[PDB]
């Protein structure tokens, strides 16, 4: 099953060295932007598990949907964490560890929020035969932009302090290479219905 908006519930692993899940959970940046933390976590547990939804302004996903909608390459959805139900969200302003580039956090609802909770897929890499241009559990592996920042989603590498409960640094890298792999990602574990 590819992955569609609203109903896929994924998990989003990094492909660098020591990558991991994409995760988020209730406790925020004691500086910066004060907002929810975003990190990426060791373990499987249910903070890991996030949902795509209609980019900022078109009506939000729901299960009285009929018709399923397939997510695109190029196309701008919202990246929602499930079990807080915050969109992932960039702006300019420095990282907590690396400081050349930019915070990442958890922000808003479906209310609360701007075009900066809007992320874009681009396909690095299928390794698998099916629709090229889908996204697929395990094969794909992608990077996610910030379309309004226009910097990319990664997994720097660096733990972050004991506020962050030692977990590690996700940040928007301005200027990536396109190979880097600390900006590539793929879909570790999908449930839907």
């Amino acid at each position: 099953r590819d992955i569609a908006l609203g109903s896929s519930v994924v998990s989003i692993k990094n492909q660098a060295l020591g990558g991991s899940l994409l995760h988020s959970h209730i406790q925020t940046y004691p500086d910066g932007s004060n907002q929810q933390q975003v990190t990426c976590y060791g373990y499987k547990d249910a903070n890991n598990e996030w949902f795509f939804n209609r980019e900022r302004g078109l009506p939000s996903w729901s299960e009285n949907e009929t018709d399923i909608e397939y997510l695109k390459p190029g196309t701008s959805y919202r990246l929602v964490h499930k079990s807080t139900g915050r969109n992932l969200h960039t702006h300019p302003v420095a990282a907590p560890v690396s400081k050349t580039q930019w915070e990442v956090s958890g922000y808003g609802d479906n209310v609360v929020g701007d075009n900066k909770d809007n992320w874009v897929i681009e396909i690095m890499d299928q390794r698998g035969d099916e629709d090229p241009e889908k996204l697929h559990t395990l094969t794909t592996s992608f990077r996610i932009k910030n379309l309004e920042m226009g910097c990319y989603l990664a997994q720097t590498g660096n733990s972050l302090p004991e506020w962050g409960f030692r977990q590690q640094e996700v940040v928007c890298m301005k200027n990536p290479f396109k190979r880097d792999k600390r900006t590539w990602w793929n879909i570790e574990t999908h449930e839907n219905e």
